[PDB]
DNA sequence: CTGCCTCGGGCAC
DNA sequence: GTGCCCGAGGCAG
């Protein structure tokens, strides 16, 4: 449980069917990320992220709620320059969606059929050692890439872990965290799971011959 | 315009802020995909996908609407327990979410900073020829992998294109289309553009190492 | 874009 | 599994 003093509000997930998920907690720290660069969301956009009724002067109620817990959101703030579907997500549901994508990549992506099909496009007996080395090289480069993304210690929810990466690379990974509400790096890792399962199945199928 | 006779209903996007998207059209074809293997959604889950009010006899009216277009959904069909957050999506929003993921992987993923960091972890002179060849092999294998996914001709929306792949592999790709509502293969291609950009920037930072120092 | 008032869906049963 | 009624947000304007 997050300290209730740190909870700005609770928000029902956007992507749940038949009340599959409990509401997500949205912390002061999360709201502060949405209000700060690079997004600088305004009252109207943040009201949408928080799934709040569009009421007369709802802008004004949200801005007074923020003022009480120490965040200043001016009435005159323009709409953000770059909005995607990821901008709607609360950080809990963004992380949950990336884990779901990782789950479907691991359990539904046809890695073995893809391996058999692509191995079949290279049936010259004199290119098998080359293809095998290209596949091993791909598995190792992709592992180093996803090991770096897994060392991301960008703040999410009420967490602010000590960084393990140097500040330069951590500020760049934090930028990708902020525009994606935490979806980006874990979703990239989720997809590379489909690629790594293909590469595993391709090596396994070659090694049978 | 999609023939209105082929449109089951229109569904407001779940991930749109401040009315940024038109309602998505849901074709009869899309509904038939959700009701058929592998998902076999029941009336209650399909009602959530279509974002319909849980009204008195909502199940019955949905099943009557489905019989009028020739789709038989038995009232006793078991409730699928392997639903994910992707199961909530209409196909138009699933593809739009994959397109936006592709857009942030192309424009906001810090491929150059990641290239510089990972080149620095493997910066010994004695490994720079092997690293270059591993980076180049990674680019070629990844491009071949995304080229196969780009040849998927799974039905989506009102589209039923002629397959360009053999039926076996097309069948397997369609399975991943159906469980992800069209998100899966495009989202995997989106992420692999972030990896491809890292590989390009890693090769260019090695090429320009002298001028960089 | 604002915000009313329809109707989606969290919730209790 | 059903479906009320609060309140999110679709849509009118
Ligand atoms: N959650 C994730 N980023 N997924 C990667 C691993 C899939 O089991
Ligand atoms: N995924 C499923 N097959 N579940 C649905 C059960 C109803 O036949």
């Amino acid at each position: 449980v997050v300290n209730p003093n740190e909870v700005f509000c609770s928000v029902p997930g956007r992507l749940s069917l038949l009340s599959s998920t409990s509401k997500y907690k949205v912390t002061v720290a999360e709201v502060q990320r949405r209000l700060s660069p690079p997004e600088c969301l305004n009252a109207s956009l943040l009201g949408g992220v928080l799934r709040r009724a569009k009421s007369k002067n709802g802008g004004r109620s949200l801005r007074e709620k923020l003022d009480k817990i120490g965040l200043n959101l001016p009435a005159g703030r323009r709409k953000a320059a770059n909005v995607t579907l990821l901008t709607s997500l609360v950080e809990g549901e963004a992380v949950h969606l990336a884990r779901d994508f990782g789950y479907v990549c691991e359990t539904e992506f046809p890695a073995k059929a893809v391996a058999e099909f692509l191995n079949r496009q290279h049936s010259d007996p004199n290119e098998q050692v080359t293809r095998k080395n290209m596949l091993l090289a791909t598995k190792q480069i992709c592992k180093e890439f996803t090991d770096l993304l897994a060392q991301d210690r960008s703040p999410l929810g009420n967490s602010r872990p000590n960084p393990i990466l140097e500040p330069g690379i951590q500020s760049c990974l934090t930028h990708f965290n902020l525009i994606s509400h935490g979806f980006g790096s874990p979703a990239v890792c989720a997809a590379v799971t489909a690629l790594q399962n293909y590469l595993t199945e391709a090596l396994k199928a070659m090694d049978k011959m």
